[PDB]
């Protein structure tokens, strides 16, 4: 009784291995499920190639959002820049049995899958560098004036390997993305990678992606997330643990500022008083990124100690660029063009 027997009770098209669609697509198997719906592996009998079909849920709310996602992907293809090689390519889309389907290029595993293969010990600084450089290029593509696309959900699971034996990557899942101004949501990023301006309920631009990328690169080398917030309040505190109290000029304009801080008569800002009055966090700015990365002590947990490619100078450059991506001020946060000119990329 769900789409004449084609959908389950959760608005998802029941994937039948071996089904042939529109005499063109030979569906192989289901790759995985997400909030939007499902992604399946399929062969295009026409192009004689493998593709990944993103099947949106048969529900108005999910359809209306995937329409924005399509227009954003089509607008990206209208700009034949080399930089969109770090964005996944949408080949075509169609409606099949009341489902909007997006035909993407076939890719490999996501960066979180990669971290799991290292037992979350992390990948090398050289690999992290290559991930960083491709990602800043992708962020610079979206920063193009005619585009001005905020991704809004950058996270390791949204960065895919083109091939499991190489370092090339592509950003996927633009389902939460918007163009500047046309921002429609206030609760947009994944907690672990949520920018302080979003946490504080302030206006946001394309810089929120840069913040997420900074959190991604640190996790890609250490293997564990930089800010493991169990909720919005725990998230904002774990950031303060590393970067200190947000500057007074940002907190003076944050609608949600009193969710995490209180203004002392001094004219200064400080964390709220936990009800229990107990210690759950380190004092602000006392959990140093210097020691998180193991700059002078052999890398994250001393794992890279005595190994090529992880010199003290290499970490000093890495820590500097990361601290520029983790700038509280979205207007001073390093932007993709100048991030690419950072000495960390030599
Ligand atoms: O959203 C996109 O733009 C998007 C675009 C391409 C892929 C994708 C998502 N997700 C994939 N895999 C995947 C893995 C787990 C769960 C889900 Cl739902 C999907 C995948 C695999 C291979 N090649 C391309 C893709």
């Amino acid at each position: 009784v769900y789409n004449d027997g084609y959908d389950d009770d959760n608005y998802d098209y029941i994937v039948k291995n071996g089904e042939k669609w529109m005499d063109r697509y030979e569906i192989d198997s289901l790759i995985g499920k997400g909030s939007f719906g499902q992604v399946v592996k399929a062969y295009d009998r026409v192009e004689q190639e493998w593709v990944a079909i993103k099947i949106i849920k048969n529900k108005k709310a999910f359809l209306n959002q995937a329409q924005i996602e399509v227009r954003l992907l089509e607008l990206m293809n209208k700009h034949d820049t080399e930089m969109k090689y770090y964005i996944v390519h949408l080949k075509r889309h169609f409606m099949f049995r009341n489902h909007l389907c997006l035909v993407f290029e076939m890719l490999s595993y996501n960066l979180y899958d990669l971290l799991r293969n290292t037992n979350f010990r992390g990948v090398s600084l050289n690999l992290t560098r290559k991930f960083a450089q491709q990602m800043c290029t992708a962020l610079l593509f979206l920063a193009t004036p005619e585009l001005s696309i905020i991704h809004c959900d950058l996270k390791p699971e949204n960065i895919l390997l083109c091939n499991p034996k190489r370092s090339a990557i592509k950003i996927v899942d633009f389902g939460s993305s918007c163009q500047l101004g046309q921002r429609i949501y206030q609760y947009i990023q994944s907690r672990f990678y949520r920018s302080p301006e979003v946490l504080l309920g302030m206006p946001y631009d394309l810089a929120i992606d840069m913040w997420s990328l900074g959190c991604i690169l640190v996790e890609m080398h250490t293997g564990e997330p930089l800010f493991s917030g169990a909720n919005e309040v725990d998230q904002m505190n774990k950031i303060v643990e590393v970067l200190g109290i947000p500057p007074a000029h940002i907190l003076d304009q944050a609608p949600k500022a009193r969710k995490f801080f209180e203004k002392l008569p001094d004219g200064t800002w400080n964390l709220k008083k936990t009800k229990d009055g107990k210690r759950e966090y380190k004092p602000p700015g006392t959990r140093k990124l210097h020691n998180i990365l193991g700059v002078e002590t052999g890398g994250p947990g001393g794992r890279r100690a005595g190994e090529s490619g992880h010199t003290v100078a290499d970490y000093l450059k890495f820590k500097d660029l990361i601290l520029r991506m983790l700038d509280y001020d979205p207007k001073t946060r390093i932007q993709p063009y100048y991030a690419l000119q950072h000495s960390f990329f030599k």
